[PDB]
C-alpha cells in the first residue's frame, strides 16, 4: 500500500512528514493535489486544473473572526463545514504524527490562519478545539505547514488560542503529546507573555496571578519558570523569585525575539460560548 509522500496545494510541493489515511488510490499517484481554498484533493494534475478554473472558493467557510492587515482567522464548525474540516485534519495529518481524528470532526471547531493578497485568503496553518473538552484543553491539534514554519506563524496561532480562553474566563493548555516544533512554540510563547508581563507590571505577580492574566495553566507557567530559572520550591509549593534584573538579561538577550506578528484584541470580532 503507497502511503501519499507528496501534495501540490497552490503554487507549492510540499513532502509528507507521516503517513494519513487517505483513501488507499489516493496514495496510487505521484502527488495528491489539494485545492488551497476548498481543500478538495485530487489525484491527477488535469483533475485539479480543471478544479482551479471551476471553484468559486477564495477563502475558509465560516465566519472571519480575525482580520489585521492581511492577516486572517476564520472559524469553522465541524458539524456545519464537514468535508472541508476532513480534508483539513487529512493535510494536517501528514506533518502531525499525534494526531488521531480525521472524520469525526463534529465536536470540533477549526480556526484557519490565512495570509491575503489579491488573489485570495492563503491557509498558512490552524489548530482544533474541542467544543466540550473534559480536560481543559484549548487546543486539540495546532499545525503550520512546511513553507510557514519558523516564521512566528505558530507563535500567531498559540498567542489566538489563549485570547480565546481569556475571552472565556478559563485556563488552558494544549492536548498532548505535543509535535517537536509544538513544544518550542509552546515554550517560546510562554517565556515570551511571562517575562513581558513580569516587566511591564509594577509590583510582585504570583503563579496564580500569571494563570489569571495569562489564561497559561500553573503547570505550564511552573514548568516555564524553571526553564527560566525563576522559581524556588518551600515547604511543597513553587513559589516564583525572580529580579527585574534577570527578567531585563532574558528580554534583551538572542533568547527572546519580538513577535513578529501579535494578536490585536481590537481585530477579534468573538463572543465566548
Ligand atoms: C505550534 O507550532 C507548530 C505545531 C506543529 C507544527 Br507541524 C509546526 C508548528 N510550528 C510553529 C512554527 N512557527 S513559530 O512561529 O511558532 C516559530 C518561530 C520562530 C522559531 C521557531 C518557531 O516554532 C518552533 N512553525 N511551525
Ligand atoms: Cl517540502
Ligand atoms: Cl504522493
Ligand atoms: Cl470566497
Ligand atoms: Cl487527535
Ligand atoms: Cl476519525
Ligand atoms: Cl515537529
Ligand atoms: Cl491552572
Ligand atoms: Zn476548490
Amino acid at each position: 500500500v503507497k502511503y501519499v509522500d507528496k501534495i501540490h496545494i497552490g503554487n507549492y510541493e510540499i513532502d509528507a512528514w507521516y503517513f494519513s489515511p487517505f483513501p488507499e488510490d489516493y496514495g496510487k499517484q505521484p502527488k495528491l493535489w489539494l485545492c488551497e481554498y476548498c481543500l478538495k484533493y485530487m489525484k491527477y494534475e488535469k483533475s485539479y486544473r480543471f478544479h482551479l478554473g471551476q471553484c468559486q472558493w477564495r477563502q475558509p467557510p465560516g465566519k472571519e473572526i480575525y482580520r489585521k492587515s492581511n492577516i486572517s482567522v476564520h472559524e469553522v464548525d465541524g458539524k456545519d463545514h464537514k468535508i472541508y474540516c476532513q480534508n483539513l485534519c487529512l493535510l494536517a495529518k501528514l506533518f502531525l504524527d499525534h494526531k488521531t481524528l480525521y472524520f469525526d470532526v463534529e465536536p470540533f471547531v477549526f480556526y484557519i490562519l490565512t495570509e491575503v493578497d489579491r488573489q485570495g485568503a492563503h491557509i498558512v496553518g490552524y489548530f482544533s478545539k474541542e467544543k466540550e473538552s473534559p480536560d481543559g484543553n484549548n487546543v486539540s491539534c495546532i499545525m503550520i505547514l512546511p513553507p510557514y514554519q519558523r516564521r512566528g506563524y505558530g507563535r500567531f496561532l498559540i498567542a489566538f488560542s489563549y485570547e480565546l480562553s481569556k475571552l472565556e474566563s478559563t485556563v488552558g493548555s494544549p492536548e498532548k503529546p505535543l509535535s517537536d516544533l509544538g513544544k518550542l512554540s509552546y515554550r517560546s510563547y510562554w517565556s515570551s507573555v511571562l517575562l513581558e508581563n513580569l516587566r511591564d507590571f509594577r509590583g510582585t505577580l504570583s503563579i496564580k496571578d500569571l494563570s489569571q492574566m495569562t489564561s497559561i495553566t500553573q503547570n505550564d507557567i511552573i514548568s516555564t519558570l524553571q526553564s527560566l530559572n525563576m522559581v524556588k520550591y518551600w515547604k511543597g509549593q513553587h513559589v516564583i523569585c525572580v529580579t527585574p534584573k534577570l527578567v531585563e538579561e532574558h528580554l534583551k538577550s538572542a533568547q527572546y525575539k519580538k513577535p513578529p506578528i501579535t494578536v490585536d484584541s481590537v481585530c477579534l470580532k468573538w463572543a465566548p460560548p
